[PDB]
C-alpha cells in the first residue's frame, strides 16, 4: 500500500494521497455568500486528508449559479475564508480553494440586477440549479437561458480568475483549483456542444480551449504555477454537456497546453455521478506522458481502485467526495480498514449541522 505515503504537491506536501474532493453543501450565508462558522468546523474535522479541496467558489457575484454557495470576491467573504484555512492549518492540513463561474448553469433571479447569466453562447443547459424557498429550504429550479458573453468581455472574465486567485492568497489557501468541468463556464467554452462561436474562443479545439488557457496563464502570472491546479471531465458527458466527437485527442491537447505551464495539478473527474465509461489504461498513459506534474484521479473510487492505479504509477493520488462527507476521518478509516459512516444524500445540499457535522469519527 502507498495510498499512505508523502506526496509533493505543487508548494506543498501531502502525508498522504487521501484527497477530499470539492463538494458542494450550499450552505453560505445569504446575503453575502459568506463562508461561516459552521463551515470552518465541517472543514478542520476533515484536516488529515492529504489536501482538502474545497466546495466550488464564485470569483465573482456574477459567477453565482447556486443559492448557498460561496464567493472569494468581497470583504466579508475573504475575512470568512481566513478563519476557515486558520482552522485546517491549525490542525495541520492543507486547502485548496475550488474556483469557478457556473456560467450557464444559473438562474437570473442569484444573478447581479436579475438579469440573465453569461456563456459561450446563448443557449440553455436545458437543466436545473439550486436555489432557496422563502424559508431558505433548498430546491430545484430550471435553468435560465443565458447571453452570449460579448468579444470585449472576455477579457473581464480572465481578470476575475485572476483577482479571485489573488484573494485565495490573502485568504490563506494552500492552492487553487480552477474548475473547467462539469459543464460551467469553463467547460462551456471547452466543449463544442455549448460553444457555437464564430469568433476566435470558438470552432477549433484551439479555438474552444483559449479562454482556459488564458485564464491558467492569468493565476500564474499572478501568483506561481506551483500554486494552481485545474479539474476537468474531458471524457463522456457531464451535466448535459458532452466533449464532442474527438473527445479523447481534444482531451491530450489541452493537458499538453497544460503542462507547458509546469502547473502544481491535473485532477480528472473520470465520470458523471450518473455514471459514463471508464477510462482504459492506454489513455491513462497517454494522459501520464503529457503532465509532469500531480495527477488526481476521482469518480467512484474505492481504496483499492486507487491503490491499483497509484501503484501502476498511473495516478498519484485520488479525491474522495461522497465518503469524505459521512467520514471526516476517512484517513483513520481507510488505513486501519474500519467501517465508513452511512452517507445521508438527503442532506448533501443546504440545511445546517444536520448531515453536514455531525458524522463521527472513529
Ligand atoms: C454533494 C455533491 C456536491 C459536489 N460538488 C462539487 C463541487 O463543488 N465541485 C466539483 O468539481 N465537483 C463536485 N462534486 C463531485 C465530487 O467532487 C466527486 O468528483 C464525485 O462525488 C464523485 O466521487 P465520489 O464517488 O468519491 O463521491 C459534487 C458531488 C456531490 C455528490
Amino acid at each position: 500500500e502507498k495510498l499512505f505515503t508523502p506526496l509533493k504537491v505543487g508548494a506543498v506536501t501531502a502525508p498522504n494521497r487521501v484527497f477530499m474532493a470539492p463538494l458542494t453543501r450550499l450552505r453560505s450565508i445569504e446575503p453575502g455568500d459568506i463562508p461561516t462558522p459552521l463551515m470552518g468546523e465541517y472543514y478542520r474535522q476533515r484536516a488529515s486528508a492529504g489536501l482538502i479541496i474545497s466546495e466550488a467558489t464564485q470569483i465573482s457575484a456574477q459567477a453565482k449559479g447556486y443559492a448557498g454557495a460561496p464567493g472569494l470576491h468581497s470583504p466579508e467573504q475573504i475575512a470568512a475564508w481566513k478563519k476557515i484555512t486558520a482552522g485546517v492549518h491549525a490542525e495541520d492540513g492543507r486547502i485548496a480553494v475550488q474556483l469557478w463561474h457556473t456560467g450557464r448553469i444559473s438562474h437570473s433571479s442569484i444573478q447581479p440586477g436579475g438579469q440573465a447569466p453569461v456563456s459561450a453562447s446563448a443557449l440553455n443547459a436545458n437543466t436545473r440549479t439550486s436555489l432557496r424557498d422563502e424559508n431558505g429550504n433548498a430546491i430545484r429550479v430550471d435553468t435560465t437561458t443565458p447571453r452570449a458573453l460579448e468579444l470585449d468581455e472576455i477579457p473581464g472574465i480572465v481578470n476575475d480568475f485572476r483577482q479571485a486567485v489573488a484573494n485565495a492568497r490573502e485568504a490563506g489557501f494552500d492552492l487553487v483549483e480552477l474548475h473547467s468541468a462539469h459543464g460551467y463556464l469553463l467547460h462551456q467554452f471547452l466543449s463544442p456542444s455549448s460553444n457555437q462561436r464564430t469568433d476566435q474562443y470558438g470552432g477549433s479545439v484551439e479555438n474552444r480551449a483559449r479562454l482556459v488557457l488564458e485564464v491558467v496563464d492569468a493565476v500564474c502570472n499572478e501568483w506561481s504555477a506551483d500554486r494552481i491546479g485545474i479539474r476537468v471531465s474531458p471524457i463522456g458527458t457531464f451535466q448535459n454537456v458532452d466533449n464532442g466527437p474527438n473527445e479523447e485527442a481534444d482531451a491530450l491537447y489541452l493537458i499538453e497546453e497544460l503542462a507547458k505551464r509546469g502547473i502544481a495539478y491535473l485532477h480528472m473527474s473520470e465520470t458523471d455521478l450518473a455514471g459514463g465509461k471508464p477510462y482504459s489504461e492506454a489513455f491513462r498513459q497517454k494522459v501520464r506522458e503529457r503532465f509532469h506534474g500531480v495527477i488526481i484521479g476521482a469518480g467512484a473510487y474505492t481504496a483499492e481502485k486507487a491503490e491499483d492505479l497509484i501503484g501502476k504509477g498511473l495516478i498519484d493520488a485520488v479525491a474522495f467526495g461522497r465518503d469524505y462527507i459521512a467520514n471526516p476521518d476517512l484517513v483513520a478509516r481507510l488505513q486501519k480498514k474500519a467501517e465508513l459512516n452511512p452517507q445521508r444524500p438527503e442532506s448533501f445540499y443546504g440545511g445546517g449541522a444536520e448531515g453536514y457535522t455531525d458524522y463521527p469519527s472513529l
